[PDB]
């Protein structure tokens, strides 16, 4: 069990915070664009929510892992309240520990295209 403090999960910039589970089943496919967008730059956090450990770690191994910290049940965060919350649900958070933005459903293409991704450029020059 580990408890994180809000700056060390955003570093003074955003990021995403993805909530998501081995029994969802968007979950699959999400994982996978999760890594294309891990792999442009952009920080991920995850949280593994009600799901046995065991299988979230098979899954991260299988897959690959695309979060920069990865959050299992019974963690959790100090300084930062996402109120009523569960999977699949992806937070973006800016710099300063706000939440800018919450999609509820798988995120996809299409979602960080045209939804997502121009709050992050947002706060990305805002944070630098």
């Amino acid at each position: 069990m580990q408890f994180y403090q809000a700056d060390v999960l955003t570093q003074g910039k955003p990021v995403l915070l993805n909530v998501w589970a081995t029994w969802c089943p968007t979950c699959r496919a999400e994982h996978q664009y999760l890594n294309q967008l891990s792999a442009q730059g952009i920080r991920v956090v995850g949280m593994n929510y009600k799901d046995d450990r065991q299988k979230a770690i098979s899954w991260l191994k299988e897959l690959g892992n695309p979060y920069a910290l990865s959050l299992f049940d019974g963690d959790g965060m100090l300084g930062l309240d996402l109120g009523v919350y569960g999977a699949p649900e992806t937070f973006l958070i800016d710099g300063n520990g706000i939440i800018r933005y919450r999609h509820a459903g798988d995120l996809n293409p299409r979602v960080w295209e045209e939804e997502i991704k121009p709050l992050w450029e947002k706060y990305s020059k805002e944070a630098a």
